[PDB]
């Protein structure tokens, strides 16, 4: 019994935290066999951030201008290219903790584990979720540019996150691991600001069908919905709208507890309309939207 | 900035599960150095379980009767002996993954990051604070039993919580890597409960200050109290008190922000009484109790560990 916000072991990401140094700036690089991941923007200045030309400053940098340190052995660097976003060094030793991996680029709702990382020495991991606004909302402090978010399925870490920036409403964001970023934003000290967020829908229905699992139904009501009759009310409450693709996605949880999407639709909507009334629900008294319906899966019966 | 519930980076306690089996029974062990501890009811059959004479029960087992899996590896089981509620098999090879570590009894209110695992192999990690009530709000399935609670202080990993059991209630309860129970609780199938809970005064205190310090400052106002008064005020609501030791633990939050700590309280005071009026602080309807100072300031400032 119980419900925690989880993360994965992070063992396997610790044995492949480095640190960077370009000039005074220092942060955070993933080292995966014989390359080193890290955001292109250690390689600017002060003068650069505002307009940064990130070809014009790579153009004019040498391999030993890049010190990598591994603990406290230095790795040599013999190659430097880029990738969108990110900077990737060739060092002339694979990890030999290299864990089985690969990248993937996650949609907004999905969750992952972050290390969170400073000097190349992890500091704590937590779990996130991908906002609908493409933004995270995680705790970062300068120094943690390079911490990385992942998922690990069967000792295979998927890298889907590496954290470049905070916007000025202290949400962040990054890149997947082939640099491309997350939503609109760029490696720019630019006005930029994260579109108006949204609740995910379906990972609340997620985390309600999880409370029913943990033996909770005082929420639940008799009445159903028409799928786009949930989605005209949910939306005045900044609720992301339910897809079929959605619905689908909570049928097993569905079956598992005798209760049709639609159905614990009704209820969530209902739990809008009046509120908790003093109960809690998992031990929150919000609704909680950072529960994927696989998470719900993997850490409930 | 931002703040979240953080955990320990868990690698160095990975390094350490181990699956133990002894009959059906099969839980998670602990192996550091040449030795794997583990919650002595592995040796307990379900009829057992109901009233066990555990050192009967142990002189019958014999060595070979425990079976202790590292990964894919066997280790052979040289020993057996038993320390209070936790059991230690001697194994004929030494952990080459062993951390510097320590065995440490923690004290409810302080918190410690938890390894939740399966047949000896961990699947997730979550931070957890030792109630005062001697429970922790985990998240256990069955065959969790041998999971371990730590924290991490420079290189050295100081363990302090191993999983026996879970109560009606849903919350969980176990010993210290010494085998002594953390509160009134005895490892038989018998009925018992956890008794009622009180909130973590100084936690809150030092969760508000974590709230100022991210830019959340609506709560605070022009007043002051005492540490007497606020008591007072702390045991209507079921909070627990508020001792000078506490105030002397937030003076690096109180100096760092401006606000002193019975100026705090006084905010906190206020909350307690009038409620959030439909706000929220750092996300949270809720007044949350399970970060400690250390914590805070910690998750705060950016203190590593490698
Ligand atoms: O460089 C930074 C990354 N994340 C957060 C902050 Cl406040 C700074
Ligand atoms: O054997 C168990 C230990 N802890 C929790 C559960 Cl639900 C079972
Ligand atoms: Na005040």
């Amino acid at each position: 019994s119980g419900f925690r916000k989880m993360a994965f072991p992070s063992g396997k990401v610790e044995g492949c935290m480095v640190q960077v140094t370009c000039g005074t700036t220092t942060l955070n690089g993933l080292w995966l066999d014989d390359v080193v991941y890290c955001p292109r923007h250690v390689i600017c200045t002060s003068e650069d951030m505002l307009n940064p030309n990130y070809e014009d400053l790579l153009i004019r940098k040498s391999n030993h201008n890049f010190l990598v340190q591994a603990g406290n052995v230095q790795l040599r660097v013999i190659g430097h290219s880029m990738q969108n976003c990110v900077l990737k060094l060739k060092v002339d030793t694979a990890n030999p903790k290299t864990p089985k991996y690969k990248f993937v680029r996650i949609q907004p709702g999905q969750t992952f584990s972050v290390l969170a990382c400073y000097n190349g020495s992890p500091s704590g991991v937590y779990q996130c979720a991908m906002r609908p606004n493409f933004t995270i909302k995680g705790s970062f402090l300068n120094g943690s540019c390079g911490s990385v978010g992942f998922n690990i399925d069967y000792d295979c870490v998927s890298f889907c996150y590496m954290h470049h920036m905070e916007l000025p409403t202290g949400v962040h964001a990054g890149t997947d691991l082939e640099g491309n970023f997350y939503g609109p934003f760029v490696d720019r000290q630019t006005a930029q600001a994260a579109g108006t967020d949204t609740t995910i829908t379906v990972n609340v229905l997620a985390w309600l069908y999880a409370a029913v699992i943990n033996g909770d139904r005082w929420f639940l009501n008799r009445f159903t919905t028409t799928l786009n009759d949930f989605n005209l009310v949910a939306m005045k409450y900044n609720y992301e709208p339910l897809t079929q693709d959605h619905v689908d996605i909570l049928g097993p949880l569905s079956a598992q507890t005798g209760i049709a999407v639609l159905d614990m639709c009704a209820s969530l909507k209902e739990l809008l309309q009046n509120g908790m009334n003093g109960r809690t629900i998992l031990g929150s008294a919000l609704l909680e939207d950072e529960f994927t319906p696989f998470d719900v899966v993997r850490q409930c019966s």
